[PDB]
């Protein structure tokens, strides 16, 4: 609706940033409502969503078992571990490495799950062989976050990311099994997840993942609706912005009124 419109441009002018923000009909694909669609950002974790539903392909192709088990070192822990850190004994499996990098944005087991695919480029192709031709991954955890101005490496389009995760929560590309625990392991988000659905009306589904980066870079992706099912997906980026968060928060507090508000 043209009012949330205009809390992205208020989002703008009082973050000093740009604004990528994409709401998308989940069951058609429609775009209900769009501002720089066709724009570059950075991924930061949301990429995380993308990673696991490569491995879950994998999974569904008998490539890749959900319960095999991963083990690594202390020199491959990078910064903000929460649940790696702890299973350099123990090793985690791939399902438990998906969970903590989706649901705990688990910088190690982004890193140890990029390895199992094959990497960013692998990642790369992945997208590209499912129709999102600008959507890259080429740097691993912490350095893909670097968000310098003007780089296309490890960056999405609103408008791209949105039909992604439409097609690999909803589309065939995914088995009904993959699908489903791809979106319960965004439901069960604990970084964005906890605010946005106290936020939101009572009932109401959401199943996201968020990101944060350098240089005032932030994002989320997110399915969710009223009733317990989720109906639309909606994408926001934000590059460029010394606000606080404060701020920003009075800012993603706006635009989700407003989406609610004129849903
Ligand atoms: N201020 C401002 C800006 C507004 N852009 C924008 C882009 C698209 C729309 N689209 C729109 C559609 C229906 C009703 C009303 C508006 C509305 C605003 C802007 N700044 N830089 N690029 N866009
Ligand atoms: N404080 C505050 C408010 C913010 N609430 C709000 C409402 C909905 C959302 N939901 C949301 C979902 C996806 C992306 C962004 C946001 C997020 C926040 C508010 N004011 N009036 N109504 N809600």
């Amino acid at each position: 609706h043209p009012e949330t419109l205009v809390k992205v441009k208020d989002a703008e002018d009082q973050l000093g940033a740009r604004v990528g923000y994409i709401e998308l009909d989940l069951n058609s694909g429609k775009i209900l409502e769009s501002f720089r669609p066709e724009e570059r950002f950075p991924m930061m974790s949301t990429f995380k969503v993308l990673l696991c539903g490569a491995v879950l392909s994998r999974v569904d192709a008998g490539q890749e078992q959900l319960g095999r088990r991963i083990h690594y070192s202390q020199r491959d822990l990078v910064e903000y571990s929460p649940v790696t850190e702890k299973h350099l004994t123990d090793g985690m499996t791939v399902r438990e490495l998906c969970s903590a990098a989706i649901t705990m944005s688990d910088n190690t087991a982004a890193n140890l799950l990029l390895t199992t695919i094959g990497g960013p480029k692998e990642l790369t192709a992945f997208l590209h062989n499912m129709g999102d031709h600008v959507t890259r991954l080429d740097r691993w955890e912490p350095e893909l976050n670097e968000a310098i101005p003007n780089d296309e490496r490890d960056t999405t389009m609103p408008a791209a990311m949105a039909t992604t995760l439409r097609k690999l929560l909803t589309g065939e590309l995914l088995t009904l099994a993959s699908r489903q625990q791809l979106i319960d392991w965004m439901e069960a988000d604990k970084v964005a997840g906890p605010l946005l659905r106290s936020a939101l009306p009572a009932g109401w589904f959401i199943a996201d993942k968020s990101g944060a980066g350098e240089r005032g870079s932030r994002g989320i992706i997110a399915a969710l609706g009223p009733d317990g099912k989720p109906s639309r997906i909606v994408v926001i980026y934000t590059t460029g912005s010394q606000a606080t968060m404060d701020e920003r928060n009075r800012q993603i507090a706006e635009i989700g009124a407003s989406l609610i508000k004129h849903w």
